[PDB]
This record gives C-alpha cells, structure tokens and sequence, in this order.
C-alpha cells in the first residue's frame, strides 16, 4: 500500500486520537480520521453520514464546513491535500 506522510497539522490532528507515526497508509489516515470524528462527536445525531467541521481544525484542513462520509473522492482530495506520499 501507498505510504503518506501527512503535513504538520494533519498529523497532530492524528496524534491526538493516538497515532504515533509520521508516515501511514491512507487507510490509516482515514481510521484515526474517523476515530476523531466519532469522539468528538462531529457526525450528526440523526443524519450520521453528516459531518460538521466549521470552527474545528478538521474544516480548516479539509477546507469545508461540513461533508458526508459518502463523498469518498472528495475526502480522499480533502486528505491529500495535507500529505505528502514517501
Ligand atoms: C461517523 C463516521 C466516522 C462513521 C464511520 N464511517 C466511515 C466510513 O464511512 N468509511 C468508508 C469510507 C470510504 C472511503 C472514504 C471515506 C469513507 C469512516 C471511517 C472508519 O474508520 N470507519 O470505520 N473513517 C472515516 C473517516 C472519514 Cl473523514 C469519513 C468516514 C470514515 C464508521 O465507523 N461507520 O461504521
Ligand atoms: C489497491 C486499490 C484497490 C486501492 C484501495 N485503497 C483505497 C484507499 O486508499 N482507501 C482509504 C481511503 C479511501 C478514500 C479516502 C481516503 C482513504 C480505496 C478504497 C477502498 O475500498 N479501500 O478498501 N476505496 C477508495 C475510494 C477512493 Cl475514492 C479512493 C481510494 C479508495 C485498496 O487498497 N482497496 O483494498
């Protein structure tokens, strides 16, 4: 699999819900991802394929208020533009 090395906020981002390297694959990223979502609570209660992220560091990333978990090729640009691949 394709190893990435996310830039200096993502992966603080990731150490945070305890990921402890500097270079995942993007299955990876996308776990510690959602591992941050859920414990935060940033999914929607009833609508939970909604994500809100306007006024976290998660939307100052990805560059949007808010997306779904069913947009893959969105996330999957929204992450790669905090990486760098290695
Ligand atoms: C609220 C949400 C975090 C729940 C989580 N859904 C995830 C999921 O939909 N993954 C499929 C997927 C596939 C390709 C791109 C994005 C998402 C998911 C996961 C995940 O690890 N699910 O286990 N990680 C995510 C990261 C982002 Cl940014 C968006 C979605 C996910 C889940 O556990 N469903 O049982
Ligand atoms: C070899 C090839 C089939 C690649 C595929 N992996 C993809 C992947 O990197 N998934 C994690 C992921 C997916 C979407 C956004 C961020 C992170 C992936 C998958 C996938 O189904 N992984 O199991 N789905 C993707 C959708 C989009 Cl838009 C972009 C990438 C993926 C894989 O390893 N599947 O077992």
């Amino acid at each position: 699999e394709t190893l990435v090395r996310p830039k200096p906020l993502l992966l603080k981002l990731l150490k945070s819900v305890g990921a402890q390297k500097d270079t995942y694959t993007m299955k990876e990223v996308l776990f510690y991802l959602g591992q941050y979502i859920m414990t935060k609570r940033l999914y929607d209660e009833k609508q939970q394929h909604i994500v809100y992220c306007s006024n976290d560091l998660l939307g100052d990333l990805f560059g949007v208020p808010s997306f779904s978990v069913k947009e893959h090729r969105k996330i999957y640009t929204m992450i790669y533009r905090n990486l760098v691949v290695v």
